[PDB]
């Protein structure tokens, strides 16, 4: 199957909506981490391939995916860059894995459609 750009962003922006709409949990994932700013300047000397929610939202509105598992290997990268460089106390350790949950109910609807 070929999927065509808008029918990729058709079916999969609503999954990242539900994501962006999780509050508390979303919030640090919404834009690019900025470590500076963050006060955790050592974040890319672990984090090799950052990613974020407003990254994937561009990319999805660029076409920048041929596939949905693309998109959902963006999704995860997210979500393991977060469980690798935070400890499992943290904030933000505990809202990726609430994350993690409702996308994987999200999304497994829509592949099936797919
Ligand atoms: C995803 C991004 C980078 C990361 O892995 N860990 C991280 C560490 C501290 C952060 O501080 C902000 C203020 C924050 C904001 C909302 C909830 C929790 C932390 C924010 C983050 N979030």
């Amino acid at each position: 199957k070929i999927f065509k750009p808008e029918e990729l962003r058709q079916a999969l922006m609503p999954t990242l909506e539900a994501l962006y709409r999780q509050d508390p949990e979303s919030l640090p994932f919404r834009q690019p981490v900025d470590p500076q700013l963050l006060g955790i300047p050592d974040y890319f000397d672990i984090v090799k391939n950052p990613m974020d929610l407003s990254t994937i939202k561009r990319k999805l509105d660029t076409g920048q995916y041929q596939e949905p598992w693309q998109y959902v290997d963006d999704v995860w990268l997210m979500f393991n860059n977060a469980w690798l460089y935070n400890r499992k106390t943290s904030r933000v350790y505990k809202f990726c894995s609430k994350l993690a949950e409702v996308f994987e109910q999200e999304i497994d609807p829509v592949m099936q459609s797919l």
